[PDB]
């Protein structure tokens, strides 16, 4: 019955691609081909590297075998669908790691902090640059990373609105409230608890484990796009009406973690053209599969989900303008965006990609009109 | 095989008690004895009478057989535990009906239904059923019937502390209330013999389901203070309660199902004390199980060390009292003009509070 991590445990010939993890535009699809399509190891392998990179194994006496057992079971439970698969989960984990360990221009380190981890890739001795992992305790950072790995577990390639409209068993079970996000969290925790071979958290005390579980759940549930505007408003409030992010306040740290996983979840439009376009193919393929089923069931086809009338450019442009753009703006306004001091001015790779990708789609719109 | 209602759908031997439904201190335990303790028909029989009394069957072309099928299946699924049983569910349904149908002094009256027990000659009175559309009222009543379905006689905190499958399933968030709503809707949808809502259109049905869920989830005591604050907010704000606003009517409905859920301390001594025995018995059963494990026994749950009077007094002072005060302040409490108002409900709550204080002093 229990799914255990294959004898090799850590694969050895992937070192060249794995060295590139500390870039924003990590070539994740090249990693897929390297490892093997539907080999089912990308997540556990990347998880190992990133946890190793942060010294999380040592920080929480995590047994590597149980870690790799759980993460393999987890990744096996991601379905082979175009977008919400184990490759997306790996991508999201890489993004929250990048966002939390890379230099942020003019970020202050929290007074009185000794407990925290730092990436081996964070070798700078600058006072002009900080990173989130210096302001967020290791337990909370680990919670965020595990959440990213878990966050879309057993996704069926349909939206919540679809599950609700068709009274799917999941929607009835969760009373039409964050159906998939509740499922991802609940199923992934159930998986964890089902076997002692999965108990990589054996050395947290009872209090720590309970707090960890709470944080993981809050992070996963924050991925419901239905609550996107509420989260952005609430964060904007703390930066505009309030004294800003109190890194000493547990609730402010939670809210940064949630904004962080949200940005990571929908990072595609903020990547280089190549990655962005590959992820686009994935998501629109899931949408059309839903459109097919909606039609066959006599329900009206949802916007942007008709293969016959795609409106691809409109989907992309509006998604960037209404969702991703405001989220990046909000996150930048708090000063959490990785970036570089120019020669003061800040150069920000993430918002620059988002601008270029937005331009690109606005051009297709004119040409098609 | 589905659970269907007993062939003679309406019982005929309960007429002396069922006419007394339009009193606050409905003798519900006498009805239990009339029907038979574990006969399992109390909820469906009361539901029939109240829906009949409101003309809801006619208002929504509800087929009575499917209605009675569902409500019997529902009541069968309430467990035989001391408090969170089908008798509590019936009690809660009776309370929301009473609160929404009975005369409220100086309430402005505004499709809608009215109780047969309500005369329209007295202008100095209104009732909530005149300000809340029939669909929303029906949602509230069905919610009350469903609201504690398949209760295991343990608190959410217990289920969370012991990583019960339900707590893992609902991520520690309103575990029981999510379960009650989800299990009761699953039951409804499982059989066409249960589809008493067949004649709502798609829009109405969706809105109905949303309202029912919101009412059930509002019974989580963890959210008690938020609801009371929010309601006090709308009352003490400008324009007060806007009966034309849907979100203002939802909060009224939620405050109504909340008051009904914990109505016991606002009943006559006799009823109050019977319900007390029930709840403390569930608490001690949980206390037992907590000690069977290595968990510390929760406050007021040790039978070998009871703080009954403290439990009662603090529950009234911290929970019930503020809720009644809030609800009275909005002017929604049933009562009689005697420029003075006599209010049976707040009167009972005061007396029961006094009673427990006295008991605390004697020690
Ligand atoms: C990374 O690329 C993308 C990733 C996603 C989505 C779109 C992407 O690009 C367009 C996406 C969109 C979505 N609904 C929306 C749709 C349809 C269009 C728009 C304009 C806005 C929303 C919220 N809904 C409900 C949804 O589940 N998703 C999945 C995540
Ligand atoms: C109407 O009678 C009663 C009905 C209930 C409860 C108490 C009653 O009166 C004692 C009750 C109380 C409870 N917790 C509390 C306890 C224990 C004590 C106090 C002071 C306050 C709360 C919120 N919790 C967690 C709980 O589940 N319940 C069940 C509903
Ligand atoms: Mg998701
Ligand atoms: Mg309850
Ligand atoms: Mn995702
Ligand atoms: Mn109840």
């Amino acid at each position: 019955k229990p799914i255990l991590a294959p004898e090799p445990l850590v694969m050895d010939n992937l070192d060249s691609i794995m060295e590139q993890l500390n870039t924003w535009n990590f070539p994740i699809f090249d990693l897929v081909e390297n490892i093997g399509r539907k080999c089912g190891r990308i997540l556990s392998q990347v998880s190992y590297r990133l946890f190793e990179d942060m010294g999380l194994f040592e920080a929480f006496k995590i047994p590597i075998r149980e870690f790799m057992n759980y993460f393999h079971a987890l990744e096996i439970g991601y379905r082979d669908i175009p977008y919400h698969n184990r490759i997306h989960a790996t991508d999201v984990l890489h993004a929250v790691w990048y966002l939390t360990t890379q230099p942020i221009p003019g970020l202050s380190t929290v007074i009185g902090g000794s407990s925290y981890v730092f990436s081996k890739t964070y070798n700078v001795t600058d006072d002009k640059y900080g990173c989130l992992s210096g302001n967020i305790p290791a337990l909370e950072l680990m919670a965020l990373y595990v959440a990213a790995a878990m966050h879309d577990y057993d996704h069926p390639g349909r939206t919540n609105a679809f599950l609700v409209a068709t009274s799917a068993p999941q929607a009835v079970l969760y009373n039409d409230r964050s159906v998939l996000e509740n499922h991802h969290a609940a199923a992934a925790w159930n998986l964890f608890m089902s076997r002692p071979e999965y108990n990589f958290l054996i050395n947290l005390d009872h209090v720590e484990f309970k707090h960890f579980r709470f944080l993981v759940i809050e992070a996963i549930l924050a991925t419901d796009l239905k609550k996107h505007f509420d989260f952005v408003a609430k964060f904007n409030g703390k930066v505009n009406d309030d004294v800003g992010i109190d890194w000493t306040n547990e609730n402010d740290r939670l809210l940064v973690c949630q904004m962080c996983i949200k940005l990571a979840d929908i990072n595609g439009p903020a990547k280089c053209k190549e990655l962005h376009l590959q992820w686009t193919d994935g998501i629109v393929n899931e949408f059309y599969e839903q459109g097919d089923e909606e039609a066959s069931l006599g329900l009206p086809i949802s916007p942007f989900m008709d293969r016959s009338a795609p409106q691809l450019a409109n989907l992309q442009e509006s998604f960037i303008s209404h969702i991703v753009g405001p989220l990046c703006n909000s996150y930048d306004s708090a000063g959490l965006m990785p970036g570089k001091w120019v020669e003061r001015k800040i150069y920000c790779q993430i918002t620059q990609h988002l601008l270029q990708n937005h331009k690109m789609w606005k051009k297709v719109i004119e040409e098609e009109q």
